[PDB]
């Protein structure tokens, strides 16, 4: 990984976990993507939410860790993830975990450079999540969501 070239705007294209909840509607980690700034020692992010039907803002940065490639960053709990794929001008993967009170959860995550990604890439991705144990049925579309792409 070349983590230089994962800068700039991205697009949340599937989101999936083994705990279904926290990716649903109204769940913490139901956040939309729209850049990625890569800084010496750590990568900063913004999204979008939906809160109660309006758009907002998310502010993250992730700083890098001991161990290489992963970061680490607080949002509800504390989280560490890895980037676990990418062609750097269309798709990346994230395998994130998060811990909160002594218990964990796994999300995947993946961004496209466009609004979407092709059927091939997303069924990629679909496998990657059940070799993690996430089933298809955490895994959500959100191109068939609200992902508040008229506030980016
Ligand atoms: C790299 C994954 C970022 C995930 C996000 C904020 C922690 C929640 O979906
Ligand atoms: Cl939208």
């Amino acid at each position: 990984l070349n983590v230089e070239k994962i800068n700039g705007e991205w697009f949340s294209i599937l989101l999936a976990s083994d705990k279904r909840e926290k990716i649903e509607e109204h769940g913490s980690m139901r956040v939309f993507v729209e850049h990625i700034h890569v800084l010496e020692n750590s990568l900063a992010f913004k999204f979008h939410t939906v809160i109660d039907g309006e758009c907002s803002e998310i502010f993250l940065v992730a700083d890098k860790t001991e161990k290489a490639g992963e970061y680490s960053v607080m949002y509800d709990g504390f989280n560490t993830f890895t980037i676990l794929k990418t062609d750097y001008d269309n798709y990346i993967m994230f395998h994130l975990i998060n811990e909160k009170d002594g218990k964990t959860f796994q999300l995947m995550e993946l961004y496209g450079r466009k609004a979407d990604l092709n059927s091939d890439i997303k069924e990629k991705f679909v496998k990657l999540c059940e070799e993690h144990g996430i089933i298809k049925e955490n895994i959500i579309d959100l191109t068939k969501t609200n992902r508040c792409l008229k506030a980016r």
